[PDB]
Formats: C-alpha cells, structure tokens, sequence
C-alpha cells in the first residue's frame, strides 16, 4: 500500500538524436512523478536510453564510429536535452549499464529455471527499426532505400526483412489466459481504454512463442551475452524492459550517479511501477511481453501503462530529411518552457494525435496562460486593487461567492482523479474551467469599484479570487513548475503551503499573510503576434 511511487519512460533508442516524441514521454513522466510529489508522496521518476541490438550498432557503423563511442556520445545528447527541458527525473538509466547487465542475466535465469526458455527457431519477418517480429499479416509492399521493391511494416512503414535463425523463445503461447485474466482483473490497467480493449483483442487470438535470443554475428555482437551460451545475445527488447526491474533496485546519491544494486526489489519499496508511460508504438511489449515476462519469473506486475499518441507539425509528419521540424528548445526558447509543456499536455489527450502549429501555440498561450491566469494573478495582487498588499479578511459570502467558493472545495478531488487515471489533459481543463469562472466572478464583482465604494466587500472579493488562485496554481505546478513558483511568491504564500494535501483545502492561507514584493514592468506571460 504505502510505497515509492514509480513512474517510468521508456528508453529510447540511441540511434539518432533525440526529438519531440522522446521531450514529451518524459515530460508526461515527470508531470505524474511531480503530482505524486505534491501530494507529499515518494517517488522515484525513471527514464534513459536503450543502447545494444543491431539497430543502434548499423546506425553507429553508419556514421563509422564504434558502438562504445556512438552510443556514449548519443546518451549524452539525450541527458543535455532532458537537463534542458527542466525535468524533474530521479535517474537517468543506460542498458550499457553494467549492473542493468546483472539483473538481465538474473531475470533470464529465473525464466529458464522456471522453464519457460527452449531453443527453437524463428523463420519469419523482422523489422529492424522497430526491433520487432511480424506476422505476413503485418507486412505489406513498398519501397527500400533505393526505390526498389520490399516488404515494409503495416505498423511503421519501416523495411522488413525475412529471418530465419537458431533462437532462444520464450513460452509466451503458455501466458494467454494469465494474461487475460490480469487485464480483466484490472480493467483501469491500461490507458485509453480503446487500446486496452486492442491489447486484450490481440491476446483473445492467440500468442506464438517469442524469440529472446539472436544469433550474436547479426547483432554485430553489441548486446548481452545469453547466460550459458556466448552464441547468442539476448532480444534487446527483453533488455530493454528490464530497465524498468533495473532501475527500481539502484541506490542513487544526490549527484544523480548510480552507486550500488540491491539484490531484492523490496529493498527500495519501487518496484512494480505504479505507472508505464508509453508510446502506442511499443504497446505490445509493454502490455503482452512484459508482463509475461514477469508472471514466469515471478515478479509482481505494473499497476498501469498508459499509452499516447504521435505529433505532427502543420498538420505533416515531423521529420528534417522532409523539411518538418518541431525543435523544443527552440520552441521553448521562443514561447517559454512552462507554456510550451503546457501546450503539449493540454493540446491533445493521450488517444489523440497532437498537432503543433505556432498559430495554435500563441492562441493557448496568449488565451489561457496570459488572459486566463496570467490577468487574475494580476488582479489580485495589484496596488490598486490590492491596496494593503495582503490577504484580507473576508466578511459574510454572498451565494454567489458560496458558488465560487464550491467549484474551489471541489477541484482538487477532480484534479486528482484525472492525474491518476492518468489523464493530464482533463486535469489540466478541470483546474481552466475553475480560473475562468474566477474570472468571470471578478468581472461581476468589478473589484476596482469596490475599492471606493465597498472596502468591507472587496476584503471578500479579493480574498476568495486570491484563494482560487492558489489553489489552482498548487493544481498546476506539476504542469507549469516554474511560474507556479513565481505565482506562489506574487502571492506570498510559504513554502509550506505549496505542497501536501493538507492545502488542497481552501482557506490553507491565513488573513495577513503578506503578499510578495512587485517587480517593475514584469509580467507572468507575455502575450505574442498573430501574424
Ligand atoms: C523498454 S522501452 C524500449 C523503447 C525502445 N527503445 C524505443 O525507442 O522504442
């Protein structure tokens, strides 16, 4: 019950440099690690790279470098772009790692003395890119980089090619009906809904048995040596899942370096993660392998996995070599880091296929952040409204003021439902429905008129509008880390009111408190062109 929550990303390929899909896992990552944190929780955010398999060693022999220097130097790109979003991520794990190592063999052992591993072969389709084995049905015609003609993955695009090898396989026909079992037993297990009921479509049919081994000469022996058998190197994909077991039994100091493996999972309290956070891409590894791989082992399963959709750019694919970019930072550096995170987790829920456009960016941020938010935090704090620079004390709420008040009481039990299912764009529209109607009470309420003519009415007014923001800016800290910060000290709220549940509650600020110093000319967002 009372344990360290864990979020994870998943760890990307180190085969290019890092791009929008990666910036948004992780950030959906460490928004639901920094809610948990909010509400005085331990937890334990994970992301990082997944450096072996033949797709990662031919891009570095494309670049003609080796594997060690290639993927040291693209991890390395990964960390400096996260250290630059402004996450909030506990550790930073590399399936280079020679203690992921360990534990892989370890897990691989559990699955072979539990006998769940015997060789076989695979004769079949694979795809590359996506490290991935596909059926005929999966496969269609298209197009090779020569513009010759080849099989391509109906899923991807991504040319496939026809493998047939001595492999390792892992029993995972033998899964089916734990498997269903487990998604039924927990119908709230995988977010959207549509894409569980998809997982549970495709285990209704049947599983074949998945390979875990290659032979070591087409992975250009860059991966993790099969226990017992130097032939073979382990799927990277098994590899890769068990940075998830990994990284919930390292012991990490305050440098962010990892500095000891624990031989138990039970010993850091992580294990399983509370929350997967995926790509729709990867759902069948995270949703069917995973915890195949698990119930054989006899390890306990995740509680969630919630899977999102893909961005476009102008309505186009992202890609340089079409002439579509979508760089964060300098999007970030453009618009600000807060607005562009919020963008990205308000613009598209997680069954959807966001779309960014500089249009749509500067209506969200010059709509919600500056005319929403940024004018109440104004208001409320302004000397000529806020004469004494103070929360007042209120006097006798009028019904309407009760109303405002309610919609206040009940956002955070709403809020908090929506960052656990997870669904953050919900959360995030859930606490903007609460601040326009603050708005649109103080509009009623003409707080500027009161000030000569009903100062008992304006210590009301102006106290409730002051506690709505508050509350709301508390709700959307995970969101918008940094200006909530600002908000908070405009505000004057202490630091031990911008965190715990205990200030969920309304009127957790006193009468008195004392609003915090004005800056000349600053503002909280700057509205932008609409060229
Ligand atoms: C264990 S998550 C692995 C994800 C994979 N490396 C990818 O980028 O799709």
């Amino acid at each position: 019950v009372e344990k360290v929550f864990f979020v994870t990303s998943p760890i990307y390929y180190v085969n290019a440099a890092p791009h929008i899909g990666h910036v948004y896992s992780t950030l959906i990552t460490d928004v639901i690690g920094r809610y948990h944190r909010v509400k005085g929780e331990r937890v334990f955010a994970l992301t990082g790279t997944d450096e072996h398999g033949q797709k990662v060693a031919e891009a570095a022999k494309q670049k003609q470098v080796s594997p060690y220097d290639f993927t040291t130097a693209v991890a390395g790109e990964f960390k400096k772009c996260f250290e630059q979003m402004d996450y909030s991520i506990d550790y930073f794990i590399r399936t280079t790692n020679e203690q992921h190592k360990a534990v892989v063999k370890e897990l691989w052992t559990k699955l072979e003395q539990k006998g769940d591993i015997y060789l076989g072969r695979y004769e079949g389709w694979y795809s590359i890119s996506d490290e991935s084995f596909l059926t005929p049905q999966n496969i269609t015609d298209g197009v090779d980089k020569d513009g010759n003609p080849c099989k391509v993955s109906l899923e991807s695009g991504h040319v496939v090619t026809w493998v047939s090898e001595e492999n390792y396989m892992f029993r995972l026909s033998a899964f089916r009906e734990r498997l269903l079992e487990w998604y039924h037993a927990n119908p709230g297990c995988i977010v959207p809904e549509f894409r569980r009921r998809e997982v549970i479509r495709a285990v209704e049919k049947g599983l074949p048995d998945l390979s875990v081994s290659r032979a070591r000469a087409t992975l250009h022996n860059w991966a993790i040596p099969v226990p017992g058998n130097p032939d073979h190197c382990v799927y990277v994909w098994l590899d890769a899942l068990t940075n998830y077991l990994t990284g919930s039994r390292l012991r990490v100091d305050e440098s962010g370096k990892e500095v000891s493996l624990v031989d138990d999972f039970n010993e850091l309290e992580r294990f399983p993660a509370d929350v997967h956070v995926i790509g729709k891409d990867i759902l069948k590894f995270h949703a069917i392998y995973w915890p195949a791989f698990l119930l054989s082992a006899g390890l306990p399963l995740p509680k969630k996995i919630v899977a999102h959709g893909w961005w476009t750019k102008d309505r186009k694919k992202i890609s340089k070599s079409l002439g579509n970019v979508f760089d964060p930072v300098e999007k970030a550096e453009e618009f600000g880091y807060d607005a562009l995170k919020y963008f990205l987790l308000r613009e598209s829920g997680f069954s959807d296929d966001g779309d960014y456009s500089d249009k749509n960016m500067i209506a969200r941020l010059n709509g919600e952040l500056a005319d929403t938010l940024g004018n109440l935090v104004m208001r409320c704090t302004s000397a000529k409204i806020n004469v004494n620079g103070e929360w007042p004390s209120p006097a006798a709420y009028t019904e309407e003021d009760e109303s405002l008040i309610q919609l206040i009481k009940d956002l955070p039990g709403t809020a908090d439902h929506y960052y656990l299912i997870p669904d953050i764009q919900k959360a995030i529209i859930a606490v903007f429905d609460v601040l326009r109607a603050i708005n649109a009470y103080v509009t009623d309420m003409a707080p500027w008129k009161l000030v000569k003519t009903d100062p008992e009415r304006l210590r009301t007014v102006l106290y409730i509008t002051l506690e709505g923001v508050r509350v709301t800016t508390l709700l959307l800290s995970p969101i918008l880390p940094r200006k909530s910060v600002v908000i908070f000290d405009m505000l004057g709220v202490p630091e031990v009111h911008r965190k715990g549940i205990e200030n969920f509650e309304f009127g957790a600020v006193p009468p008195g408190t004392r609003l915090g110093p004005a800056v000349e000319g600053e503002v909280l967002f700057s509205k932008r062109s609409t060229e």
